[PDB]
C-alpha cells in the first residue's frame, strides 16, 4: 500500500 507512508516511511512525510 501507498496510504501509509507517514508511519515507518519517514521518506515521505509533509510531501505524502
Amino acid at each position: 500500500v501507498a496510504r501509509g507512508w507517514k508511519r515507518k516511511c519517514p521518506l515521505f512525510g509533509k510531501g505524502g
